[PDB]
């Protein structure tokens, strides 16, 4: 049981060993396509690639490659697309993916600039009157509105397929205070944000998989998805004790390498799930508590 295991690991201060164990046992699959010479400039990091078997393929004949993985959690019955922060030359591909995969939500866990460096291209319009057109993929993207909170922002976007003139609303959830290689300020601020994403309907099985990204699309993205999936599993069974966090993380790592980057992010995952379990099992007060503790106002 997660709560007992957590306290046991904390008492012996062996989170490093636990996390390293996961790295040791993690799946290893080929990333041949990602490593093709013609795709070098489509990758933000040399050492972070999507496995061939689970990679998202763009629906084009030229080059179908994007650094993005489909994490399909069979048991939980929810899927995520984890991807790197788009590059100046892959913003068109990013939005093509969103369109083709029928995603309704995009979760961004990083800032464009972190620690003096550019972790992600400016891939969405910052102003209503200045829409973006991606000529290579024939898509238009307009900022419709934004709801700015203290540590996160929610944007409404309109994505248009210029070829068919079909239009779709995309919800953009931007967590701006989650440090790279770090953890959220508190389980409360994290859960508050996760529930914002959930309550938008972006995770519904009626839509395509939500798109989740940070810079590399494995550390913070992995942490976010592990917590959500664990809460879902627990929800479906209404039994918190039935969820094996490490086993779920290992399952997720079958679909993309390196999910969750530090031992403390793993530890934080436990915190988030243990606290979130209160809502799952019928506590009607914790949701407001989190909102207050998060100081989103
Ligand atoms: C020490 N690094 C490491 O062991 N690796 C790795 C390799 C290349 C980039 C990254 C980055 S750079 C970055 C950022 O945002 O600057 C980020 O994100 C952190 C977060 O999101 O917390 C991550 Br991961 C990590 C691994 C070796 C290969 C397999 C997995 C990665
Ligand atoms: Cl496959
Ligand atoms: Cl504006
Ligand atoms: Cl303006
Ligand atoms: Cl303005
Ligand atoms: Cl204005
Ligand atoms: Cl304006
Ligand atoms: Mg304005």
């Amino acid at each position: 049981e997660m709560e007992k295991e957590f306290e046991q690991i904390d008492k012996s201060g062996s989170w490093a060993a636990i996390y390293q164990d996961i790295r040791h046992e993690a799946s290893d699959f080929p990333c041949r396509v990602a490593k093709l010479p013609k795709n070098k400039n489509r990758n933000r990091y040399r050492d972070v690639s999507p496995f061939d078997h689970s990679r998202i393929k763009l629906h084009q004949e030229d080059n179908d490659y994007i650094n993005a993985s489909l994490i399909k959690m069979e048991e939980a019955q929810r899927s995520y697309i984890l991807t790197q922060g788009p590059l100046p030359n892959t913003c068109g591909h990013f939005w093509e993916m969103v369109w083709e995969q029928k995603s309704r939500g995009v979760v961004m866990l990083n800032r464009v600039m972190e620690k003096g460096s550019l972790k992600c291209a400016q891939y969405w319009p910052q102003k209503e009157e200045k829409e973006m057109i991606f000529e290579d993929t024939n898509l238009k993207l307009t900022l419709i509105s934004e709801d700015i909170k203290s540590y996160y922002t929610v944007r409404q976007l309109e994505l248009e397929n210029l070829t068919t003139q079909e239009t779709r609303e995309i919800l953009h959830f931007h967590y701006t205070t989650w440090p790279d290689f770090g953890v959220p300020e508190s389980p409360a601020s994290f859960l508050n944000f996760l529930f914002k994403v959930r309550e938008s309907g972006s995770l519904s099985p009626e839509h395509g998989p939500v798109v989740v990204h940070c810079s590399a699309g494995i550390g913070r993205s992995g942490t976010f998805c592990l917590a959500d999936t664990c809460l879902l599993l627990m929800d479906k069974r209404k039994d918190p004790s039935s969820v094996d966090i490490k086993k779920v993380l290992l399952e997720m790592r079958k679909f993309r390498m390196g999910l969750i980057q530090t031992a403390d992010q793993l530890r934080f995952s436990y915190l988030a799930v243990i606290e979130g379990a209160k809502f799952i099992m019928g506590d009607s007060s914790v949701q407001d508590q989190w909102k207050e503790l998060s100081h989103e106002d």
